[PDB]
């Protein structure tokens, strides 16, 4: 298979996106704790290391240091990146799925052929002349495209553009997908969700009792759940012990998700799940200070590969991860019920990556 070297440096991706994915969760959660954080750190990574083709000298360097795309040559890199992005878009019975990467540009400025190119064939990744003189119009265009492409599962994207924006990056990824064994939602009630050890509030609960991949992790003081979807992803929750959710969050690694794969065996179990229709809006300029990622947000002379203007920056880059969790599949000495906060990971065993990563505090909240 002449896909081999592709698969290998995916592989290699996937593990740095893994990494990525927790980092941007200790962060997100130490800011802002008692929220639900729920994004996708492989989406993300697309969106940065499409901008790779048309970066150079420092801001290129600083990307590929903070996201940690120099173990392999640039070559390797969008030529993995294009594997994974071709391999998980899908529009099948199975499995919804699509990464969008849209560069909102200023109709005055001259977009580059190669980069151009390069960024449609390697991520799929499009440019949209926009006209940023007026900001109200530039919002409305750039929600309105993005509503119609993901066919209303990405909308309201942008909430306020800044004065002087010529250049503005949309990263967005939307998930449906069957469960292995659908969910009989006849069975599906309204259970308590403890919010605090004390405080609750009622979640339409999903529950089935079958064969899945369960076990307990002694160092973190938390139960690992896989549900597997019939296309090859995998939900995996991890429910902390009672007060043990920061402890988790701090202990969260790459040996970790390594850690608990050796934990973990086939099992008869009566599962209770919560429905979900996860949400998630981030301003990367704020994100990316986490990972030490900066310059190409200011004007430094990198970005002529892109468009020939000495000023040019990324003047605002967003992130929308948004998925949707019910009974939809195909056709005891244990217990797991997810009652209380928790953290999914949407993990993708054929590449293999980190889809998405949430830490859910309330399945109802925002």
């Amino acid at each position: 298979v002449q896909g081999w070297k592709q698969r290998m440096a995916a592989k290699e991706l996937a593990r740095q996106n893994m990494d990525l994915g927790f980092k941007l969760l200790k962060k997100l959660a130490f800011y802002n704790p008692g929220r639900n954080i729920f994004l996708s750190p492989l989406s993300i990574s697309t969106a940065f290391s499409m901008l790779c083709l048309g970066a150079q000298d420092s801001t290129l360097d600083e990307i590929k240091q903070g996201f940690n795309f120099r173990k392999m040559p640039e070559k390797d890199l969008h030529e993995g990146f294009h594997y994974i992005i071709h391999e998980l878009t899908q529009k099948t019975q199975d499995l919804k799925l699509s990464i969008g990467n849209t560069l909102f540009i200023d109709q005055r400025l001259q977009p580059q052929r190669k980069f151009l190119e390069d960024a449609k064939n390697f991520y799929s990744a499009e440019t949209i002349l926009t006209n940023f003189q007026n900001l109200e119009m530039a919002q409305k265009q750039i929600n309105d495209f993005i509503s119609q492409k993901t066919h209303g599962k990405i909308n309201n994207l942008i909430e306020n553009i800044d004065p002087g924006t010529v250049m503005l990056l949309a990263n967005y990824i939307f998930f449906r997908a069957r469960w292995k064994h659908e969910f009989d939602p006849n069975v599906t009630k309204e259970e308590d969700f403890f919010l605090e050890k004390n405080s609750s509030v009622k979640v339409p609960m999903m529950f089935r009792s079958g064969i899945y991949q369960v076990g307990y992790d002694d160092k973190l003081s938390c139960t690992i759940l896989e549900i597997p979807y019939q296309k090859n992803i995998t939900a995996i929750f991890i429910l902390p012990d009672e007060g043990k959710l920061k402890h988790l969050e701090k202990g969260l690694q790459v040996d970790t998700f390594s850690r608990w794969k050796t934990l973990l065996s086939r099992r008869v179990v009566c599962v209770s799940v919560p429905r979900l229709h996860m949400t998630g809006t981030f301003d990367l300029k704020k994100t990316l200070s986490y990972i030490g990622v900066s310059k190409i947000f200011e004007e430094h002379g990198d970005l002529t590969k892109i468009a020939p203007h000495r000023s040019l920056k990324v003047g605002e880059a967003v992130h929308k991860a948004e998925l949707k969790m019910d009974e939809r599949g195909t056709e005891t000495p244990l217990c797991v019920k997810i009652d209380k906060p928790y953290l999914l990971l949407i993990y993708s065993e054929k590449i293999p990556s980190v889809l998405f990563l949430g830490k859910i505090v309330n399945p109802i909240g925002k």
